[PDB]
């Protein structure tokens, strides 16, 4: 018992790859957050009953999100950090993994349990990305494509848009985006606050 569910990764990034500037965001992008938390959030109809998504994120990523906003609403939070929080404890599950954060989610919530998992998000830190890349249950990376080599500092960790992964990681329609996500979705480029950028989905057969 713990194989079960595939692991998705969300992320919005720039052509060179670009994710974060001063653990924070490089950009400010009211349209973007609204997919991040739509996508983080929908479960389907008949199973919003009693399911809840996962959204797995690494320690200096919970910091970085303005307080008010903690823990993400609506969705089951875990903070990975060796630590052993100390988080300010505070209620917010916490483990030193990306599998001992899996673990956790399955004892805690098991057929027994009022809450039910439905889908399991990595949202981010530069490591939990390079953890959750590695990780042999990792099949799904929901990309925002920013078309701006905004400066930053900190990158997302495989190119896996680029030609030497392009045998494993295949772009899908946009249909089948929508139909993933549950909603109809943007096609095509976006432009907030001085650059374009746009929503795709790429997969890896497990
Ligand atoms: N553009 C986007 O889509 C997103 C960008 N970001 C950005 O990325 C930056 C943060 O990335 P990064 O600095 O790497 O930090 P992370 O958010 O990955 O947090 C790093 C810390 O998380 C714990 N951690 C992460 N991975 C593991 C692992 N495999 N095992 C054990 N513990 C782990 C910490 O442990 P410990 O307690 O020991 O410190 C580690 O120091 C920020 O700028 C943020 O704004 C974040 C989300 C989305
Ligand atoms: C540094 O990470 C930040 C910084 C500030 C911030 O502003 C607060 C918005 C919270 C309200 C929405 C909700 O309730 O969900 C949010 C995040 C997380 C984030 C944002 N875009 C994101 N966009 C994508 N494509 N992917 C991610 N993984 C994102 C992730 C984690």
């Amino acid at each position: 018992m713990n194989q079960q569910k595939s692991l998705t990764l969300i992320v919005a990034l720039t052509t060179s790859y670009g994710i974060g500037r001063s653990n924070s965001l490089p950009w400010k992008l009211k349209k973007e957050i609204s997919y991040f938390k739509r996508v983080t959030s929908f479960v389907p109809t008949f199973d919003s009953f009693e399911s809840m998504n996962v959204v797995l994120m690494g320690r200096k990523t919970w910091e970085s999100i303005p307080l008010q906003f903690r823990p993400l609403k609506g969705r089951i939070n875990v903070v990975i950090t060796r630590n052993e929080s100390l988080d300010l404890g505070n209620g917010i599950h916490s483990a030193k993994s990306l599998d001992h954060a899996l673990e956790l989610l399955y004892r805690t919530y098991g057929s027994e349990s009022s809450v039910q998992i439905n889908r399991i998000f990595v949202i981010g830190g530069a490591q939990l990305y390079k953890a959750a890349m590695d990780h042999p249950k990792l099949d799904r990376i929901m990309a925002t494509i920013i078309y701006k080599d905004i400066h930053c500092d900190v990158f997302f960790p495989l190119k896996f848009r680029d030609k030497e992964w392009s045998s494993v990681w295949k772009k899908e329609k946009h249909s089948d985006l929508e139909s993933w996500v549950g909603t109809k979705v943007p096609h095509g480029k976006i432009n907030e606050d001085g650059f374009d950028y746009e929503f795709e989905m790429w997969t890896r057969d497990l």
